[PDB]
């Protein structure tokens, strides 16, 4: 099938419920994180950690400069 994108992508209003994770090799921690395929793509093998399961908007994929690897371009 398709290769699913960063959850951002696909956020049509400015959060959706979904689990999301922590990396600490870019010190986005804390409020700051990254959705279920960006863990997987961008950040592989970068020290990643589950955060929670709740209201939620990627960061990697929401980032101005467009180097998240999990966009539609
Ligand atoms: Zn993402
Ligand atoms: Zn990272
Ligand atoms: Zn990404």
């Amino acid at each position: 099938g398709h290769m699913k994108l960063c959850t951002f992508t696909i956020t049509q209003k400015e959060f959706m419920n979904q689990h999301w994770y922590h990396c600490h090799t870019c010190k986005m921690v804390d409020g700051v994180g990254v959705c279920t395929v960006c863990a997987k793509v961008c950040h592989k093998d970068h020290e990643i950690s589950y955060a929670k399961y709740g209201s939620f908007f990627c960061d990697c994929g929401a980032k101005e400069d467009g180097s998240c690897l999990a966009l539609v371009k």
